[PDB]
């Protein structure tokens, strides 16, 4: 049908349709009269993956012949999606397999609908660890991404009567064909125990032992034949385990609950047992997994120059002492060679600046679970605090800044002065956050040792991104610069000189009124919901935070409504308002928000006045799988973060590679995408870094801005008097409270300014040709944000090794 | 290699080589460099399972079409064993994947050994359904199992320090290929609640709902292509459950311990919670799936015209209130024509006698988890006793005895009673122990309805218990008989015209010395212990109970042990004693009777003067794999309960099978096995029923023996003493003690005629010629004991339905 998506060759077909009737018969043990939809997803997912294998195994194969340096990627999160389509287009295989079940009497995008999402994650954090290890796999690297396999992921979402509801999240019921267990591979975990000193060094014993088991996923390449692995790692009880009777075999439930659930709380940090449980067994299982690889290569200094190491965050921040304990206690290596070998291999990469937020984990905790590594710790600060003191001497109060460990009511770990202190390498994700790390929050470790302090900006996969959701805008921009671009995404440069080419234009804004229809089917199919398909889509939707300003956005929404009610048969551009996203289950504020989004729906879309010039949707259950059908459908992206507070930002480089604009802060990696595309191509507004600090040093006060807007005044009315609930007119107290006398993100500030930036695009949108103008100079400056120029920057400046864009053989 | 096994044709050694090889690499995605037997195991698994998969679904088609009426068995145990070497045999494949392991350069045997046990049962009743569904796909019956998916079967035993150790037995650990998920067919079923009653009738609301997922394991006929499915259910929690947010998720695992873990408490009722729960949820699933497949064949006069079910033992007897509840609650038809429908279809096999094994539940306990059923069983009750009171006007106490409600400090329902109530057949499994039922537990119920009560003596598959685990035996007799025994076992008769053919004596004599070289060395390989393949293997293989008195059996031993000591330089017939069977982990005194064997194995297997002419080793572990292994190698066969307590016995029949003499009371199956063979072909002994009611009458004591028999006194002496517990002298004061004052059992009483009889023994063996012509006669008369046979009975005397060894085309 279309270019991008392949050959469809008559061996291929007939091969593929012979292939998928003998898994319906032989795997799924059916026949054609009784096979269901889902019986027939899972017999192409088996076809196709029967197309794995033998790539899988010789890239492993391969890596072992040649023995290169291998990159492990430690994360608690893999946010996935779906795998089916993805391997199609890796593979070249999209259009043969549209075409086999075309031939089978089947609709193949029917069939794609099926699949789960492997929810294995939370929001930005997850998403970047899956775009990572396509661009990984892409570039030829031998790469590895290390997880927990969570029976349940991040929950799904139900709207009951306006509020948020929870249900678990029950993916691996049907069973995963992308999955291999591997058994043989089971490694033994430890928990609690002590400590001995012997004249042999000391030793950790009476531990409680869980049991790892490794399930591979395997990473295909772009169109290179390479197939890396995801070992995600499931807790196992031991068989001797409690081992009156009944019970105990009962009570291996216990250990196996380590693995159970994905943590959704990505707002505060909870102190929880089993959350720190989670993060050891991911590093312990991991740590002996690697180890094990490399003595399959007692030179441990070889080590660095065999294995990298990187930490997502603070999560896996037990990975230094887990090193320094496996180098000193086990292999006898003494301290500062062990040292010596641990920083070389370990980076860390920080995802936030929001202190609450930070793992600081108490004394207390690591004591009892971790009895070994916190000794380990103490002597890691002791150590590291004599190397500060010699370098500022005198200065005290450095040397509690900089302390691993925090004293007051209760002693805590600061992980992220962990992983400082044992890495060669710190980066931020976008270039303002990373200078807001040398500048603020990690500021004496910057002045100690400065060469440790790096950028990354973050960076998305064209593949899923791209040609996988927008067949449609990838196929009009191949016929004019050809495919080369999907694995080299500068590439998009060239169409600069189609800016005033009118077919072109013309073919853009066809690919998005395309989308457009296609998701406003999509909405009244499976939500029985009615947008007007020619009003500008407006879309915010990422996870529910105070600091990502939903409620601004909520503002600007109930501004346009009462000026219409104000001025009923004045024109106005007619825009579709969606918002999505999850709150964190114990997140009261952000439920509140969620509330308040469909209570304004409720009132909006019912007035007869209104019409369908203004329409506010929520989104349900916004996960991978509804991101890659709502962002090629958007006109308007919203980014709209206190500038400061979003470290980069991801789908906003999601949204401008699809051809929607941006409205948004200079906050995160906005700046740099404003500064790629020009700032007349992009609609910026608010405070910069540096108001927000001045207006602190002033100090907030939100009444000035009541006071001084009376649009803003009338909203604020209308929320405390019930308008918008009128059966429980206090509803909202909360949230109206927060904003007068607590708002720690400065909503007030920029609203004037955001509902004016507003007004700009409702005007560029009135002009269809300059609008589409506008959206090709930023889809044609997005190349910087692809993922592959990210992982490459990493493997030149932090791991030390060369990317390839050479296949291997087939 | 032997003929038996079927052909190795060229076009199926090549097929089968290269789908082993598709398997390795697709399936189990390694290459032959990484590969261990596991993996070669699994992809011959797979190789084989693919050739069921056509003859399954075609089977099932068969019976759409068809529309035969269709067999029930409900049972919570399937003790099923290994599947590969039973699946090859069915299938006539074991020669052709012999040929393409070997040329593989493979030994399948080894192979065969990776195999876990599927132990889903305890002892003779969980073999029985195995043999059972072995029969019905054999005999072309439109049959299905249906039961509970333990994640945990039977515990593996450890002998540690002489003493019994459980460890659970994680038989799914490396995934089962023998079953297929089928998580579309997933059935909701409800526990708690409260009944409300309306105008239009009852309704149990407000319940707790946990779903039931089955898994189908494929039955195979021998060689006829009929494939039968059993159905065992998983227990899974609903997706809103409990649905804080962490803990909601992790308590999941309340609903989905249902089906954890098999109750290995064979001895004694305990009224748990769990184990009711298990009860209920594999019959309301099951019952659901049932009327599902009756709809699709308002009229439920047709309903026993076309279903059977029927009950193992009183575990699952829920079926027949719940079949009521769904008839009237759900269907609404009246309660007479409910319970004429009811009756007709079920019925029901008893399996004991033993008092403390009957199921009788607390009230209480069925008044919370089950309120509408109580209240179904309360009317059965006085609708059934309105009946007993019309037949036997002013008979008060035939009312309170023959109630299901018995009373007293907690009262009680009694399963039985409801079971025989609401059955339109009630079977025994031996002609002795049928008797026993109408003379003395149920005679009441008898003598209400004489019609209802039937013998049905249990039988072996001898495909498993022949073919399978004794293929020289089996190979020797079809050379003269040919091969049609194997699904006909009365053939064997035709073997009587060999006892005086010198060339048979001289086959069957060399075979049991194989099948005892192949053992003796398994033992030195696996467990390092040292036997003389010369002696006499004397063996008893179990579960440890005090009725089957593993306790004369050490008596008999430690009376061979003093009379060599007494006359140390005197010829006696060597022999190996060996005893092995689990003990239920809460029975102190069965631990005891472990305990003691491995104690006297201390001291006999040490003592130099013994030399090896006595031998006694615990067999640990024994399962339906070790039985296939130690059966065949046997010479005589222990089969020693006190006359009126064994209900049948089919180990029994397993050692006639293979070529073991029995020593054994007239007890179960025993009588019949003896009427058979001719008692002359038999080592009989011991009190009969009628000696042991005398006995009961004048009062059994245990002293008057011990006074009157030097040797047993001796015995006792040495018990008390410490003799065989040198550092512990008191060690077996409980067993001592048991049998002076409580032993229920009278070992005492038996002591003088078992001696006596295992001395006729020891002379029979002296005589090669004379022993192997003895034992052609018990093989040649063990046909009746065939479960063909037993399953031919149920289906024309119970079920209503005539079996067919007519082939479906393949
Ligand atoms: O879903 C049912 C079960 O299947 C099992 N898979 C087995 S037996 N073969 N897999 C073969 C395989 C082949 C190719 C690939 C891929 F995609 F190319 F990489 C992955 C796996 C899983 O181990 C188990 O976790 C799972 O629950
Ligand atoms: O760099 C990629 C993206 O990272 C994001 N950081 C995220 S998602 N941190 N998650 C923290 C978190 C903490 C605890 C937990 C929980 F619940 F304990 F399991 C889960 C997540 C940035 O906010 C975004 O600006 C950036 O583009
Ligand atoms: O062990 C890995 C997993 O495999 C799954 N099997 C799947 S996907 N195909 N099965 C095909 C099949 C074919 C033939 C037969 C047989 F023997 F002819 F009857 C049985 C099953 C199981 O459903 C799951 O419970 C299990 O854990
Ligand atoms: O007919 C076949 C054989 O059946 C046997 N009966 C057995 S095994 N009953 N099990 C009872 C039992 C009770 C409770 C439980 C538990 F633990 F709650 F789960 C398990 C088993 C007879 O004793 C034998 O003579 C006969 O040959």
């Amino acid at each position: 049908q279309i270019s991008v998506r392949g050959l469809a060759g008559v061996e291929n077909v007939t091969e593929l349709k012979k292939n998928f009737n003998r898994h319906l018969h032989f795997t799924l043990v059916k026949d054609r009269n009784v096979a269901t939809p889902r019986d027939y997803y899972f017999a192409l997912a088996h076809t196709v993956r029967d197309h794995l294998v033998g790539r899988w195994i010789r890239t492993q194969q391969h890596y072992y012949e040649k023995d290169p340096k291998r990159i492990y990627y430690l994360s608690l999160e893999f946010y996935m999606g779906r795998t089916l389509q993805n391997t199609m287009v890796n593979l070249a295989l999209e259009n043969a397999c549209d075409e086999a079940t075309y031939q089978l009497g089947l609709d193949m995008e029917e069939l794609e609908e099926i699949e789960e999402d492997a929810g294995l994650g939370n929001g930005g954090l997850g998403r970047l660890a899956a775009c990572f290890l396509d661009s990984m796999a892409t570039l030829g690297l031998a790469a590895y991404g290390y997880g927990i396999r969570y029976e349940f992921g991040i929950f799904n979402q139900k709207i009951c009567g306006g509020w948020q509801m929870e249900e678990a999240d029950d993916w691996l019921r049907y069973g995963n064909p992308w999955e291999k267990a591997r058994p043989e591979f089971t490694l033994p975990v430890h928990f609690y125990g002590r400590v001995e000193h012997t004249s042999q060094g000391a030793k950790w014993v009476d531990t409680q032992v869980v049991l790892a088991m490794p399930y591979d996923t395997p990473v295909p390449g772009y169109r290179n034949n390479v197939v890396n692995t995801m070992r995600l790692w499931s807790a196992k009880a031991p068989n001797d385990f409690n081992l009156g009777y009944i019970q105990a075999v009962l009570d291996r439930n216990l250990a196996e609950n380590i693995s159970r659930v994905l943590y959704p709380n990505d707002n505060f940090f909870e102190g929880k047992e089993l959350r720190l449980k989670q993060e050891y067994f991911v590093v312990a299982a991991t740590l002996q997994d690697i180890i094990r690889r490399f003595k399959s290569s007692t030179n441990f200094d070889a080590f660095p120059d065999k294995v990298a190491i990187q930490l997502n965050d603070t999560h896996p921040s037990l990975a230094i002492p887990e090193l320094m304990r496996v180098l000193v206690d086990l292999e006898r290596l003494d301290w500062d060679k062990a040292w010596e070998v641990t920083v070389k291999t370990c980076a860390y990469t920080n995802h936030t600046v929001l202190p609450e937020a930070l793992e600081r984990w108490p004394v207390h905790l690591l004591e009892t679970l971790l009895p070994r590594h916190l000794q380990i710790i103490y002597e890691i600060n002791q150590r590291f605090l004599n190397r500060v003191a010699a370098a500022f001497p005198g200065d005290v109060d450095r040397l509690r800044r900089m302390s691993l460990v925090e004293e007051g009511a209760v002693k805590r770990i600061n992980m992220a002065h962990l992983c400082i202190a044992g890495s060669h390498a710190v980066n931020g994700v976008a270039r303002i956050h990373s200078e807001i790390l040398k500048k603020t929050i990690f500021k004496d470790f910057y002045e100690l040792e400065p060469h440790k302090f790096q950028n990354k900006t973050n960076g998305i996969t064209p593949r899923r991104w791209l040609v996988l959701c927008n067949p449609g805008l990838a196929e009009i921009i191949a016929e004019r610069i050809g495919e080369e671009y999907i694995s080299d995404l500068d590439q998009l440069r060239k169409l600069l000189s189609y800016v005033d080419d009118e077919a072109f234009i013309r073919d853009v804004a066809k690919v998005k009124q395309e989308n457009k229809l296609k998701f406003a089917a999509y909405l009244e199919r499976e939500y029985k919901v009615h947008i007007n398909p020619n009003s500008l889509f407006d879309v915010q939707v990422k996870r529910i935070h105070e600091y990502k300003r939903q409620l601004l956005n909520c503002l600007h929404v109930i501004t346009l409504y009462n000026r219409i009610k104000k001025e009923p048969n004045k024109f106005v551009v007619p825009r579709t308002v969606m918002i999505g996203g999850k709150a964190a289950p114990g997140y009261h504020m952000a439920k509140m928000i969620i509330k308040l989004i469909t209570a304004i729906g409720d009132v909006v879309n019912h007035d007869p006045v209104v019409g369908d010039r203004l329409r506010v949707i929520f989104l349900e259950n916004y996960r991978v799988s509804l991101a890659e059908k709502v962002i090629p459908a958007a006109d308007l992206s919203e980014q709209i973060s206190t500038a400061g507070t979003e470290a980069s930002g991801t789908g906003n480089m999601k949204f401008m590679l699809n051809g929607a604009l941006t409205i948004g802060t200079m906050d995160g990696a906005n700046v740099e995408m404003a500064e790629e595309a020009g700032e007349e191509n992009f609609f910026i507004f608010g405070m910069r870094v540096e108001d927000v600090d001045r207006l602190d040093q002033r100090g907030y006060n939100a009444q000035e801005y009541y006071d001084r807007i009376p649009e803003l005044r009338q909203i604020i009315e209308q929320l405390s008097s019930g308008f918008f609930s009128p059966k429980q007119p206090d509803l909202f107290k909360d949230i109206v409270n927060m904003l007068m006398h607590h708002d720690r993100f400065k909503v007030f500030a920029d609203y004037e300014e955001y509902v004016k930036c507003q007004e700009r695009v409702s005007a560029l949108y009135k002009n269809p040709r300059e609008w589409t103008r506008m959206v090709i100079r930023n889809i044609a400056t997005s190349g910087k944000f692809s993922s592959d120029r990210t992982i490459a920057q990493y493997a030149r400046e932090i791991w030390g090794v060369e990317p390839s864009r050479q296949r291997l053989p087939a």
